[PDB]
């Protein structure tokens, strides 16, 4: 859209009250100019057709309960794209400012979302498993980090490689919820997740058996389901990286923890230097070990850590 820029407001799922950037042109479109070449959300009005029309209102003012969905995945965007851009220097998903589009409302008691290898689809949830899931900043920042790894490593969907892909996915939202310090936590999607049901999530980093995931590589799931387990077998590496931040004793291995801020640089690093399409979890250690030595040295407690976690996930 040609036009003017302006701010809005409005308010997010939970309620919350947000300014969102819009654009002037008859009507205020959410769709922003001040981050790379834009943000843009399209409203799916209940269908499967993307994009749908883009957002389009009448005053600038997003309190109707139809807008909160729109408001949050716009906003939230926002955050994802600040965060990569100022913690990681990357330009948008691709390194070069490409737009990013979402569409919200889209089809009927749809209980997902995600990134269709163009843009970000969010369902609005059936009201008993979930609420809209744009709601959720760990969410749209795990979807929108598919896009990052599609065009960075490549990792394929399935196997132990699509693994690491949802793994890089859960420790990339969980960064960007701490980033804009949003009620933080180790788990994913806790703030979209049956509303009826207090202090759950899908998964959990910090202690994934709790929901039926694998904390171990012996405890793997080899079957054949979920692209082989693409959703089940990422809780060793997500336990893995919480190790390495926060650490802990798991198996009866110590692992002495270095934060956050080192966990992003050495997985933004492997992500995007060592990583390829096909690797698989042995290979993620090495690429975790190579960047903590490119980054702090072969003799600092940086490395010393990243291998003590994947030792006490045994990933060898
Ligand atoms: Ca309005
Ligand atoms: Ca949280
Ligand atoms: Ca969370
Ligand atoms: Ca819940
Ligand atoms: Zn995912």
């Amino acid at each position: 859209i040609t036009g003017t820029s302006t701010v809005g407001v409005g308010r997010g799922v939970l309620g919350d009250q947000k300014n969102i950037n819009t654009t002037y042109s008859t009507y205020y479109y959410l769709q922003d100019n001040t981050r790379g070449d834009g943000i843009f959300t399209y409203d799916a009005k209940y269908r499967t057709t993307l994009p749908g029309s883009l957002w389009a209102d009448a005053d600038n003012q997003f309190f109707a309960s139809y807008d909160a969905p729109a408001v949050d995945a716009h906003y939230y965007a926002g955050v994802t794209y600040d965060y990569y851009k100022n913690v990681h220097n990357r330009l948008s998903y691709d390194g070069n400012n490409a737009a990013i589009r979402s569409s919200v409302h889209y089809s009927q008691g749809y209980n997902n979302a995600f990134w269709n290898g163009s843009e970000m689809v969010y369902g609005d949830g059936d009201g008993q498993t979930f609420i809209p899931l744009s709601g959720g900043i760990d969410v749209v920042a795990h979807e929108l980090t598919h896009a990052v790894t599609d065009y960075t490593a490549g990792l394929i969907y399935q196997n132990e490689s699509g693994a690491i892909n949802e793994a890089i996915s859960d420790i990339f939202g969980t960064l960007v919820e701490f980033y804009a310090n949003k009620n933080p936590d180790w788990e994913i999607g806790e703030d979209v997740y049956t509303p009826g049901i207090s202090g759950d999530s899908l998964r959990s980093m910090s202690d994934p058996a709790k929901y039926g995931d694998p904390d171990h590589y012996s405890k793997r799931y080899t079957g054949t389901q979920d692209n082989g387990g693409v959703h089940i077998n990422s809780g060793i590496i997500n336990k893995a990286a919480y190790l390495i931040s926060q650490g802990g004793t798991h198996y009866g291995v110590s692992v002495v923890g270095i934060g956050r801020d080192k966990l992003g640089k050495i997985f933004y690093r492997a992500l995007t230097q060592y990583l390829t399409p096909t690797s698989n979890f042995s290979q993620l250690r090495a690429a975790a070990v190579q960047s903590a030595t490119d980054l702090y040295g072969s003799t600092s407690q940086e490395v010393a850590s990243v291998k003590q976690a994947f030792d006490a996930v045994g990933v060898k």
